[PDB]
């Protein structure tokens, strides 16, 4: 109840762009911060951590954190952060993962969808109610592991007419299966410019991107989203009608990333980036 | 009233050490912090300039301006100040600089040493008064360009036992004289490390350190100041009694930098060092 069921980690920017765009860039800034935020926050736990400039934060679910992130990048912050996950928990020599009630308000036409994704996240359905006018409320238990991405497909499955919501209710046995995880991979930037239009109008063949011409991008920025499952490391720098790029909410960036990732916030910027920015540091981290 | 009488340029920290003992550390916490003083602190002003990271910040005299970088240090910040210049002005065609009236009141025994002194330094006496107890007090006028360094010479020439109070008094003619100006130049270190007794044994025979065994060191840190008056770049790095070193306050850092330095400040530290850290640079700058 005070108990967290999700862990970050919050850590100095270390980007070739780092303080170029926030005022609070310091490790004691935000250490400063997130203590401020625990005297009145009563789900946050923050842990010091061996790195003096990286701290594990938790708290009740990923929106408690993704509103602490949005906060401090509008307060001048600039952070790094890693992927959510589930704070897993053992009891009895039982291992245990965080679920939640969730219920949604849909159509009858998008239950049969609805049902068919939840049931691929470990969901279970527990009740339902139509209201005899085209809609049917149900009410679901799910582990917050498979509920990572899903208010982004349960809008696109309802075409924006649906209605979730979902809190922590307990802890129980972890339910396996592989519901956390992306089946793309990532273009990413080999060197550090403005990107040019006849560069990023090849590259849009090869995947969706994130950026247009005349973005500034450093070595090791994931600029777009590959189409097939592998990392390409590609060059930005080198009518042509460029597509609209993808621009994620900080939710979806943190929904989005690996454990390979980070999202670097600042108040002005979301990006994404490889831990290990070379690509020869990544072929030896691999 | 009003009006400023002495300028220097704050700037961000770009040392090796930047960012290791402060946690206010960007352009914009400095900005803001010169912003909130302004509110409030009639003489003081704070210019942009064409640097993001540099402002032209002016006061009443050097004091004004050591008193708000001493309650900023305590605030976290670090930064990097260079030599205060007194403000020139024309009036009328004429060149025209502060001048300061100087009350002190001595031990008899020191009149004559104080007198050379304050001439040396292009001060004028208008009145006097003994106790008839042993001391004397005396009114000068005195530029505020001779006022820098006196304090620290009026203690030698007192042996701590003289009283001196002054404030700015008027603008007018420029009285010339080269007499702000150290004779000695400085120490330079060649290289970044923990700086070593043996070398630094012999170091202490050219002249007098700031520093001692295990002080970590950068490449353009000024270490120590030179017996002659030209500078010497130097290894730090490589019974051996070392003389303990000399220790400045924030305010004789100011006093004796030159205009090739600047004086780096952190909550924790005061460092001299050179404006261009590497020697080819330094002699490509001369």
């Amino acid at each position: 109840v005070d108990e967290p069921t999700v862990t970050m980690t919050f850590q100095v920017n270390t980007s070739p762009f780092a303080g170029k765009e926030g005022k609070f860039v310091t490790s004691r800034n935000i250490l400063e911060r997130l203590e401020k935020e625990l005297v009145h926050n009563v789900a946050l736990r923050v842990e010091q951590t061996d790195d003096p400039d990286k701290f594990r934060v938790s708290g009740r679910g990923e929106l408690h954190l993704s509103i602490l992130i949005e906060n401090m990048r509008r307060e001048g912050f600039e952070l790094a952060v890693s992927r959510p996950e589930v704070i897993i928990k053992e009891e009895d020599g039982q291992l245990m993962e965080p679920f939640e009630t969730v219920t949604i308000d849909v159509m009858e036409e998008h239950q049969g969808g609805i049902m068919e994704n939840i049931g691929l996240r470990k969901g279970e359905l527990k009740d339902m109610a139509p209201d005899g006018k085209g809609r049917v409320r149900m009410d679901f238990i799910m582990p917050s592991r498979g509920l990572i991405g899903f208010q982004t497909e349960f809008m696109t499955l309802t075409s924006g007419s649906g209605l979730l919501y979902h809190t922590f209710d307990h802890y129980g046995p972890h339910k396996g299966g592989n519901i956390g995880q992306r089946v793309n991979g990532v273009l990413i930037a080999n060197a550090a410019g403005k990107a040019l239009t006849n560069a990023l109008f090849n590259l849009q063949e090869r995947g969706r991107l994130f950026i247009g011409h005349g973005v500034e991008v450093y070595e090791g920025m994931v600029i777009g989203i590959h189409s097939r499952d592998n990392d390409l490391t590609v060059n930005a720098l080198k009518a042509q009608v460029l597509t609209p790029p993808i621009v994620m909410t900080l939710e979806q960036a943190l929904e989005f990333i690996d454990d390979d990732e980070l999202v670097e916030v600042t108040p002005e910027s979301i990006r994404i980036r490889k831990k290990f920015l070379t690509e020869s540091d990544r072929k030896r981290a691999s």
